[PDB]
């Protein structure tokens, strides 16, 4: 039973705002979403088998004018995946991607993804999260915003 | 042991157009293009053995000044990878990313690729297809736009 | 023991020039960097086993208006993974991204990240290499830039 995650946004708790912050609701059994001898603790992936995985995400960002307004025209979009766990509780970057994004003008509609992977080796216990900018930008579809993990080889 | 499949794109045909439509033209035998246990069919990725695979496309946009008089001030350059089966016929998008961009300015060149991953289970007699935006401004080379898959595991 | 390698950039040795350039200083014992039955030289990643291999790459660059000004306004931030051989001068292009940018004054910060993935079939001897338009731009950070890859399944 390899390990392996597809998670995708929960638009249902989208938190407000634009300051860099943990996404907590995702999806683990509905439509893509899937996952298997992994656990997930709101927004937080745990591993419980040691491995080299391949992590991965995609977050789609944007704002159409009927919407309303936005703080500010020069934006900063972007997307951490973090590691963390019970002996480094800290925060560590594992991969971070994005964009600023001058959404000014008179243009009706803006959009903008941000893609990330990479292979890294996991511990059982250790937990991998999504930290995003300007949260209340996201794209809710699930083949928008989501992101996973699988195991590729076992740890030497 | 496992199937997999990376398609490149094939400019035989000229799609001129903006809207989104569904690219039919790979190659599946040259260079890096390569397919194994998988069958294409006019941009039609079928899958020939259930599991979970990784698919993955990056597809580049360019455009010339020369290339004038026409409208290139708004732009919404845009991917899809799609999934239709016999059974699910509808077509489901499984993963979506692109950009909004000003390619107006007096600028000579403009050039942005787009990029999507991610872990998905499949079952046999489904197919895989690209869709995208402003098809004539696609880059040709086969190392700017393709897709692919390759299985990792099987279900369970 | 499967080939694998995940390389991070190393910040100290990187071209101040404006040419485009080949990446050659990264890391493969450190931080979330490693290496396994591959050989990094000279800022060449050699493949010592035959295989089909996933390759990726992540680049970011960025500028801090306190850190100078750009070399243009509209710059090309390009992402290039080349495959070269030990044996023959040849020079390929397996992956290309990136993107025109205005980073023209206003913003007191800019950012911007390109990321690439693809199935390739490897064989002993050839090398996979980075090459980047602004190298100068680039940013430092381990979960920032980096490239890497990992066999999925032996050639046939
Ligand atoms: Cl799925
Ligand atoms: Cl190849
Ligand atoms: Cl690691």
């Amino acid at each position: 039973a390899q390990p392996f995650a597809h998670l995708t946004i929960n638009a249902a708790s989208i938190p407000s705002g634009s300051h860099k912050v943990t996404l907590s609701s995702w999806y683990h059994d509905r439509g893509w979403a899937k996952i298997s001898n992994m656990t997930l603790s709101n927004g937080k992936l745990r591993v419980n088998q040691d491995g080299f995985y391949y992590l991965y995400a995609n977050i789609c960002f944007r704002h159409h004018e009927t919407s309303g307004s936005v703080p500010t025209d020069y934006l900063q979009l972007m997307v951490y995946v973090v590691k963390t766990s019970i002996k480094i509780p800290s925060s560590h970057n594992l991969m971070k991607g994005g964009s600023t994004k001058n959404w000014s003008g008179n243009s009706e509609f803006h959009f903008y993804s941000i893609n990330v992977g990479g292979f890294f080796k996991l511990r059982a216990g250790e937990e991998i999260s999504i930290q995003v900018s300007n949260p209340s930008l996201l794209d809710p579809d699930q083949d928008a915003t989501y992101f996973g993990a699988f195991k590729v080889q076992d740890i030497d």
